[PDB]
Protein backbone atom coordinates (compact mmCIF):
# COMPACT_ATOMS: atom_id res chain seq x y z
CA UNK A 1 0.00 0.00 0.00
CA UNK A 2 2.64 2.46 0.08
CA UNK A 3 2.84 5.16 -2.86
CA UNK A 4 6.49 7.20 -3.66
CA UNK A 5 5.92 10.55 -5.08
CA UNK A 6 9.83 10.72 -5.15
CA UNK A 7 13.24 8.80 -5.26
CA UNK A 8 16.22 11.19 -4.51
CA UNK A 9 15.29 14.56 -4.53
CA UNK A 10 17.42 17.88 -4.71
CA UNK A 11 17.22 18.80 -1.15
CA UNK A 12 15.70 21.27 -0.56
CA UNK A 13 11.94 19.64 -2.30
CA UNK A 14 8.88 20.64 -1.86
CA UNK A 15 6.23 18.65 -3.36
CA UNK A 16 2.34 18.71 -3.12
CA UNK A 17 1.10 15.69 -0.94
CA UNK A 18 -1.38 14.10 -3.59
CA UNK A 19 -4.11 12.89 -1.10
CA UNK A 20 -5.76 14.02 2.44
CA UNK A 21 -3.66 12.81 5.92
CA UNK A 22 -6.14 11.06 7.14
CA UNK A 23 -6.57 9.55 10.20
CA UNK A 24 -4.34 5.60 9.59
CA UNK A 25 -2.62 7.55 7.24
CA UNK A 26 1.73 6.59 6.90
CA UNK A 27 4.82 9.06 5.66
CA UNK A 28 7.87 6.65 5.16
CA UNK A 29 10.99 8.71 4.12
CA UNK A 30 14.19 6.49 3.95
CA UNK A 31 17.61 8.70 4.14
CA UNK A 32 21.22 9.03 5.11
CA UNK A 33 22.75 11.87 7.75
CA UNK A 34 26.12 13.09 5.59
CA UNK A 35 29.02 13.07 8.40
CA UNK A 36 29.41 17.45 8.28
CA UNK A 37 25.12 18.05 8.96
CA UNK A 38 24.32 20.03 11.96
CA UNK A 39 20.43 19.81 11.41
CA UNK A 40 17.71 18.90 8.76
CA UNK A 41 14.02 19.11 9.12
CA UNK A 42 10.71 17.57 7.52
CA UNK A 43 7.54 20.36 7.50
CA UNK A 44 4.12 19.07 7.27
CA UNK A 45 2.65 22.26 5.28
CA UNK A 46 -0.28 24.60 4.50
CA UNK A 47 0.74 25.16 1.55
CA UNK A 48 4.16 26.51 -0.03
CA UNK A 49 4.85 29.99 -0.14
CA UNK A 50 8.25 30.70 0.82
CA UNK A 51 7.12 34.51 1.63
CA UNK A 52 5.12 35.15 3.71
CA UNK A 53 6.43 31.63 5.25
CA UNK A 54 3.62 28.67 5.23
CA UNK A 55 2.13 27.43 8.46
CA UNK A 56 4.23 24.03 9.28
CA UNK A 57 1.33 21.78 11.28
CA UNK A 58 4.37 19.80 12.01
CA UNK A 59 8.51 20.21 12.02
CA UNK A 60 10.25 17.06 12.93
CA UNK A 61 14.01 18.84 13.39
CA UNK A 62 16.73 16.48 13.99
CA UNK A 63 19.98 18.00 15.52
CA UNK A 64 22.92 17.04 15.85
CA UNK A 65 25.55 19.00 18.06
CA UNK A 66 26.31 17.64 21.47
CA UNK A 67 24.74 14.81 22.16
CA UNK A 68 21.80 15.49 19.69
CA UNK A 69 17.99 15.80 19.96
CA UNK A 70 14.68 16.29 17.74
CA UNK A 71 12.78 19.58 18.65
CA UNK A 72 9.39 19.60 17.13
CA UNK A 73 7.42 22.56 17.25
CA UNK A 74 4.28 24.14 14.64
CA UNK A 75 4.64 27.30 12.95
CA UNK A 76 1.37 29.90 12.81
CA UNK A 77 1.43 33.21 11.21
CA UNK A 78 5.62 32.60 10.99
CA UNK A 79 5.50 32.43 14.88
CA UNK A 80 6.64 29.16 16.36
CA UNK A 81 4.83 27.46 19.49
CA UNK A 82 6.37 25.98 22.44
CA UNK A 83 9.51 23.52 21.10
CA UNK A 84 9.04 19.55 21.92
CA UNK A 85 12.61 18.41 22.86
CA UNK A 86 13.17 15.35 22.23
CA UNK A 87 16.74 13.99 23.75
CA UNK A 88 16.68 10.39 22.99
CA UNK A 89 17.95 10.42 19.29
CA UNK A 90 18.32 7.71 17.14
CA UNK A 91 19.79 9.80 14.44
CA UNK A 92 23.61 10.27 13.75
CA UNK A 93 25.70 11.26 11.66
CA UNK A 94 26.69 8.92 8.24
CA UNK A 95 24.03 6.62 9.11
CA UNK A 96 20.59 5.98 7.12
CA UNK A 97 17.49 5.87 9.02
CA UNK A 98 14.10 5.14 7.61
CA UNK A 99 11.57 7.69 9.25
CA UNK A 100 7.48 6.31 9.56
CA UNK A 101 5.21 9.23 10.34
CA UNK A 102 1.38 7.74 11.06
CA UNK A 103 -1.43 10.42 11.40
CA UNK A 104 -3.74 9.33 14.07
CA UNK A 105 -6.80 11.30 15.28
CA UNK A 106 -5.09 13.47 17.69
CA UNK A 107 -1.41 13.28 17.45
CA UNK A 108 1.21 11.89 14.65
CA UNK A 109 3.40 9.10 16.16
CA UNK A 110 7.25 8.90 14.77
CA UNK A 111 9.04 5.83 14.54
CA UNK A 112 12.71 5.58 13.40
CA UNK A 113 14.37 2.40 12.15
CA UNK A 114 11.48 0.52 13.21
CA UNK A 115 11.46 1.71 16.97
CA UNK A 116 8.93 4.16 18.50
CA UNK A 117 10.48 7.94 18.80
CA UNK A 118 7.82 10.28 19.84
CA UNK A 119 4.18 11.54 19.83
CA UNK A 120 3.17 15.01 19.01
CA UNK A 121 -0.59 16.66 18.83
CA UNK A 122 -2.30 18.07 16.30
CA UNK A 123 -2.18 22.19 16.57
CA UNK A 124 -2.89 22.69 13.14
CA UNK A 125 -6.15 20.40 12.10
CA UNK A 126 -3.81 17.54 9.53
CA UNK A 127 -6.71 17.80 7.08
CA UNK A 128 -4.90 21.27 6.41
CA UNK A 129 -1.62 20.04 5.58
CA UNK A 130 -1.42 19.39 1.91
CA UNK A 131 2.50 20.39 1.15
CA UNK A 132 5.79 18.17 2.35
CA UNK A 133 9.00 19.86 2.68
CA UNK A 134 12.39 18.81 3.56
CA UNK A 135 15.28 21.09 4.45
CA UNK A 136 18.70 21.01 5.69
CA UNK A 137 21.96 18.62 5.45
CA UNK A 138 20.31 15.48 4.45
CA UNK A 139 20.09 12.71 1.74
CA UNK A 140 16.67 11.63 1.33
CA UNK A 141 16.18 8.10 -0.90
CA UNK A 142 12.97 8.28 -0.85
CA UNK A 143 9.51 9.54 -0.16
CA UNK A 144 6.13 7.68 0.09
CA UNK A 145 2.33 7.76 1.33
CA UNK A 146 0.46 4.96 2.87
CA UNK A 147 -3.12 6.34 2.56
CA UNK A 148 -6.40 5.57 4.26
CA UNK A 149 -8.05 6.55 0.67
CA UNK A 150 -7.38 3.47 -1.12
O1 LIG B 1 19.54 23.64 7.58
C1 LIG B 1 19.16 24.34 6.64
O2 LIG B 1 19.88 24.49 5.52
C2 LIG B 1 17.87 25.00 6.81
C3 LIG B 1 16.92 25.15 5.79
C4 LIG B 1 15.70 25.80 6.03
C5 LIG B 1 15.50 26.26 7.34
C6 LIG B 1 14.35 26.89 7.73
C7 LIG B 1 14.24 27.30 9.07
C8 LIG B 1 15.25 27.13 10.00
C9 LIG B 1 15.05 27.61 11.41
O3 LIG B 1 14.46 26.56 12.19
C10 LIG B 1 13.89 27.05 13.41
C11 LIG B 1 14.91 27.67 14.35
C12 LIG B 1 14.76 27.60 15.67
O4 LIG B 1 13.66 26.86 16.26
C13 LIG B 1 12.64 26.35 15.41
C14 LIG B 1 11.95 25.23 16.15
O5 LIG B 1 11.16 25.83 17.14
C15 LIG B 1 13.20 25.87 14.08
O6 LIG B 1 14.05 24.70 14.17
N1 LIG B 1 16.41 26.51 9.68
C16 LIG B 1 16.56 26.07 8.41
C17 LIG B 1 17.72 25.43 8.11
CL1 LIG C 1 -5.04 9.82 18.81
Amino acid sequence: NLQNIIYNPVIPFVGTIPDQLDPGTLIVIRGHVPSDADRFQVDLQNGSSMKPRADVAFHFNPRFKRAGCIVCNTLINEKWGREEITYDTPFKREKSFEIVIMVLKDKFQVAVNGKHTLLYGHRIGPEKIDTLGIYGKVNIHSIGFSFSSD
